[PDB]
């Protein structure tokens, strides 16, 4: 029965027992080694997890190596490592999204918003200072000519 | 004495055994089995590691499947799947922060530093070309009325 | 950020230009149809704006 | 060897094996505990994991 | 050991007990019975209660 030992006792009756799994049917039951003292681990349990953690680090395609003993470790880095993301080849498009934690959440908002907010501080020309005075080789600016 | 063999011995006097481990307190000191010939695994650690990897199997709301062999596998896969994070509407203030690569470095940026750096990227009045001739579709830009 | 449903990173560069181009000009302005002794024209002031 | 079983067999021979692991090279074979009717787990093995 | 059973286990390495119990060092050690299967309440210990 995959990871879980098969002719076992349910979670409330024992010990070190994970609770309220969640399964695809009863034919993935919770089953779990009992507490007396002789009982002996079955190997091919011992192949189920030996699997699954082989699978983890080759996540990645990353090679496993019997000599070292952090090579879950650096697979699971990897993943919360941005610094390690592929760059992209091409330029954006409006309908591009860019994760952030807005409203203290990892979510997604498309560029158009981020393009939109941009406005918020791009103020106007009523803002440029004033003088008293111009000289008459300074320059002036507007839609001149059918151009700016 | 969850997933340490609780009269075992520390990482230095063991093989195939990784050190410097920590914990919480003296509670949880690390410790391995010893090189003997008459050991045996003792379930209940068994069952702290069998708790472990189901409880992290579930992490992200799937089922657990044991016909399957690769569940931790797609659960580290789906982490690092940025495309899959939810859609957010409220638009965000420039103290709302979002995730890139700084300096070689995983980490956040205010929006309103965001906003600095483009808007400061704006260029100038004196890029824009000339004329010279005046003509009557010189719309002239000012504060007409308050109102640009 | 998921650039063409794939997950990937672009330089702040890229994103400044595509910004820059949508934010407009001069040209968009509206057209005012008469002057006020109130109003302040837009110029350079000896190399400023 | 890692977490593998040193004297195991390959996965196509038992049961609860994954097939088609990487590996470094031949100095890290995949192998797995065997169907037989009286192995045991090895506690050796038992600390890598 | 007053209320407590010496010899027992800490808050932690067992069920239904609880941590930040304030003690006087070393002389009040916080210890619990152990959910081992064949253990009894100690006698003495209820006369503390």
């Amino acid at each position: 029965a995959g990871i879980f030992f098969s002719g076992g006792l349910p979670c409330t009756l024992t010990v070190n027992a994970a609770c309220g799994i969640e399964t695809t049917g009863d034919d993935c039951p919770a089953l779990y080694y009992p507490p007396k003292c002789n009982v002996s681990v079955e190997p091919l349990q011992m192949n189920a997890i030996i699997s699954e953690i082989a699978n983890a680090i080759n996540a990645f395609g990353d090679l496993y190596d019997c000599s070292r003993l952090d090579n879950l470790k650096a697979a699971l880095q990897k993943a919360r490592s941005i610094c390690d993301l592929p760059p992209f080849a091409d330029a954006p498009d409006l309908d591009d999204r860019i994760a952030g934690c807005f409203d203290n959440t990892s979510s997604t908002i498309t560029v158009q918003q981020l393009v939109n907010l941009v406005l918020s501080q791009a103020g106007g020309l009523c803002d440029l200072p004033q003088a008293g005075g111009i000289g008459d080789n300074d320059l002036i600016a507007g839609c001149i000519g059918g151009a700016e």
